[PDB]
C-alpha cells in the first residue's frame, strides 16, 4: 500500500518548525486546542446531520476520547466528528491565518493564541516531534497522513490501524521529556483547566494492571 | 480483501453448537479458559525466545489486556504471545480431545472441564454468538479468523484492525444478556476468582468519561 508526498506550504513549514524547536514552558496548551477542533469537528456532524440524519450511522455516538499508549509513547486523540477525506486531509493539513500568527509571536505574542489564527492543529509539535492524522469521513476511506515537521507530508490509504467508523484520530508520538502526557493525572488536570465548557463526553481511556 | 471459507471437522461444530445453545449457570469460566490460553501462547514465545531472543523485538511487553467495548458489545483479550500463523488459525481452530469432552459432558461432567481436554477456547459460545480471532506470528502476515458456531469458518488477511506486533486478540461479540462482561467490576471479580496463578500481567482498559 504505496504512500503518496506531498510539499507543505512555506509558511506551514515555517510555523511547524519553530515550534517544535520552542522553549516555550507552556506546552500543555495543545491538548485544549486539539480538544477543540475534535468539538468542532464535532459540531459539524452533527450540524451536518440536522438535514442528512444518516450520516450519524456510521458511528452514532458523538465522543471525544483520550488514550494514553504509554509502551509506544504515544498519545491519541479521537474524536466521532465529520472526518477528512484523502483530499481534505491533503488541503487542510499542508497544501493550503498562518503567517500573521508567526508575526504575532515574534512580536511577544503567548502561542496560547494560536487557536484564534485558526492553526492550534501546529500546536502539538510541542509535545510531539512526529504526528499521523488518522481520518475517516463518509464520503471516503480511511487515510492517514503523516507528518515529523518536515517540508513534506505522506498520506496513505489505511490498511493497518483500526477502523473508525467516522472520524479523526490524532496518533502524537511525544518526545521523550513529555511522558508526562500519558499519566491519567496528568491528562485530566489539563482538561478540567482549559476544557470546562466542552458539549461532549470527554473519555479517559486508562490501562490499569489488576490485582 | 477476499474472505476464504473453510469447514469446521465436524465434531467441532458438535461441540460449539451445544455450547452456544446450552443453559448452562456458570457462563463467566470462559475468562479463565481463555487467559489461560494467553498465558500459554506466552509462555511459547518465552520459551522459544531462550534460544532465538530476537523473536521478542516483534512485542517486547509480555501481557495479557481485556479491552471492553460497550458500544459494540465486545470484549476483547489480547495477549502479546506467540500468535499463529494464517495456517496455524486454520488448522488449530477448525480442521483438526474434543469427541472425549462432549461424552464427559453427556455423563454429567461439569463444562468448567472444558480446558482439561483442551478444548477450553470454545467455552466463549457460552457468552458470544460470534468471534473473531486476530493473530500475527512473527512468522506469518496478521490475519482474522472468524466463526458464529456454524459449520465454516472465514480467514482473511487483516486490513481492518489495528497492527497488533505479535499475538492475539480474542474478540467476542458478546450475547444481549451477557452485557455483564464489559463491567469492569465484573471483569476483575471473574479474574481474581478463577486465574490467580498467573505469570504475566494482565491489564484492564477502562473507559471513563472525566468531569
Ligand atoms: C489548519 C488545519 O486545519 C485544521 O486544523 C482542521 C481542518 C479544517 C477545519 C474543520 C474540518 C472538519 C473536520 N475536522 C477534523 O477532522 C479534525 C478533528 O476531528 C480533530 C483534530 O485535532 C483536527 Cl486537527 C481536525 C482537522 C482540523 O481541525
Ligand atoms: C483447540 C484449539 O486450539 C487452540 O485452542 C490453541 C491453538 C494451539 C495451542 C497453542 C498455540 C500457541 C499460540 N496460541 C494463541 O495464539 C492463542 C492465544 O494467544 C489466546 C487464545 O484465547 C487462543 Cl484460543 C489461542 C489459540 C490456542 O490457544
Amino acid at each position: 500500500m504505496a504512500s503518496e508526498t506531498f510539499e507543505f506550504q512555506a509558511e506551514i513549514t515555517q510555523l511547524m518548525s519553530l515550534i517544535i524547536n520552542t522553549v516555550y514552558s507552556n506546552k500543555e496548551i495543545f491538548l485544549r486546542e486539539l480538544i477543540s477542533n475534535a468539538s468542532d469537528a464535532l459540531d459539524k456532524i452533527r450540524y451536518k446531520s440536522l438535514s442528512d440524519p444518516k450520516q450519524l450511522e456510521t458511528e452514532p455516538d458523538l465522543f471525544i476520547r483520550i488514550t494514553p499508549k504509554p509502551e509506544q509513547k504515544v498519545l491519541e486523540i479521537r474524536d466521532s466528528g465529520i472526518g477528512m477525506t484523502k483530499a481534505e486531509l491533503i488541503n487542510n493539513l499542508g497544501t493550503i491565518g498562518t503567517k500573521a500568527f508567526m508575526e504575532a509571536l515574534s512580536a511577544g505574542a503567548d502561542v496560547s493564541m494560536i487557536g484564534q489564527f485558526g492553526v492550534g492543529f501546529y500546536s502539538l509539535f510541542l509535545v510531539a516531534d512526529r504526528v499521523q492524522v488518522i481520518s475517516k469521513s463518509n464520503d471516503d476511506e480511511q487515510y492517514i497522513w503523516e507528518s515529523n515537521a518536515g517540508g513534506s507530508f505522506t498520506v496513505t490509504l489505511d490498511e493497518v490501524n483500526e477502523r473508525i467508523g467516522r472520524g479523526t484520530i490524532l496518533r502524537l508520538f511525544l518526545k521523550d521529556d513529555q511522558l508526562e502526557y500519558l499519566e491519567e493525572k496528568r491528562i485530566k488536570e489539563v482538561i478540567k483547566r482549559h476544557s470546562e465548557f466542552v458539549a461532549y463526553p470527554i473519555q479517559l481511556v486508562v490501562t490499569k494492571e489488576v490485582e
